């Protein structure tokens, strides 16, 4: 029911195992030492993706706040001359230092992720032109705001790909033609109809898009769309490793919560999953103001800033 340090270690390694992920076991024993509280006291959860062999990840949602970066450079799970540090920082310290970090880890490589939630939507603006980024990544601000992605709601850091993955709330509700063109932003091949039309189907109104830019060039690798809290019955059509990993991760929580993403790059598509294990993930992302699967999903105070 609980969290548990003990019964946390052999679920890594035996979800890694039922997955055929890879694993390395004194990096991850750094990893639950280094941050123990901080997944006890938050939701702790799994995540990978229909890639085969992809990692098995693991994070923690924040309650706990702390300089996790800092922590994690002090266990020697991150670079201390990390050249995204600066723009980690950067985000850290916005409306007087009010974001909160959360961690994201591969059971395979240590630390992957920082992810900041930074406490209401903000303009992207604020987010996309810390002089901590180069011009190069500033400059897509504009494309952003031309497809109306105008407020962020949590920022990522990708310390394996030296990239972010941006969160935006849009307007919508989603319809083919912002599909299409969120998605060319990643310059892929454009699918078929009926991939759009589950997609779309899947969205609430005011709908959440991540985008993943390169942060030396300012390319956007990525655009990924989220359903949150999808119940198993209610499932999209998904990747056998996909439907693998929802049937052998274990998930504590008294509300069951299983996370479809949808990811699309010129490198090639694929599914993202994320499901609970302990210390109550839908609690957390309620208190995100996140919207859930089959739900309302307006964003009123959105709404009131676009007219
Ligand atoms: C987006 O769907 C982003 C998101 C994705 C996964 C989790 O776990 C939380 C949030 C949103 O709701 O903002």
């Amino acid at each position: 029911q609980e969290f548990d340090c003990e019964r946390f270690r052999a679920d890594i390694r035996a979800t890694a195992a039922a997955i055929g992920a890879p694993i390395a076991h004194r990096l991850t024993d750094t990893v639950l030492e280094a941050f123990r509280d901080n997944f006890a006291q938050g939701a702790t959860l799994w995540k990978t993706t229909s890639q085969p062999g992809d990692q098995l990840s693991y994070s923690f949602f924040s309650r706990l706040k702390m300089d996790t970066v800092s922590r994690a450079i002090d266990a020697g799970l991150l670079d201390a001359a990390h050249p995204t540090l600066a723009v980690v920082d950067a985000w850290s310290s916005l409306y007087g230092g009010a974001p909160v970090q959360s961690g994201d880890f591969d059971a395979g490589r240590g630390m992957a992720k920082t992810w900041l939630y930074f406490g209401g939507l903000r303009p992207a603006e604020d987010i996309l032109t810390v002089p901590a980024l180069p011009a190069s990544v500033q400059a897509r601000l504009k494309d952003f705001l031309a497809l109306g992605l105008a407020h962020v709601r949590f920022a990522a850091v990708d310390w394996r790909h030296h990239s972010a993955n941006v969160y935006f709330r849009g307007k919508g509700p989603l319809d083919t033609v912002q599909f299409a063109r969120i998605h060319a932003l990643s310059g892929s091949t454009p699918p078929a109809a009926h991939v759009v039309e589950e997609v779309l189907a899947y969205m609430p109104e005011d709908y959440c898009v991540a985008i993943t830019l390169d942060l030396h060039s300012g390319d956007i690798e990525r655009v990924c769309f989220y359903a949150l809290k999808v119940p198993k019955n209610a499932l999209p059509r998904i990747p056998t490793r996909i439907a693998r990993f929802l049937e052998v991760a274990p998930s504590h929580d008294v509300e069951e919560c299983n996370v479809i993403g949808w990811s699309f790059g010129r490198s090639g598509d694929y599914v993202k999953a994320e499901r609970s294990y302990t210390g109550n993930m839908a609690e957390i992302l309620a208190g995100w103001n996140c919207f859930f699967h089959g739900e309302e999903g307006r964003d009123h105070d959105l709404r009131a800033l676009h007219q």
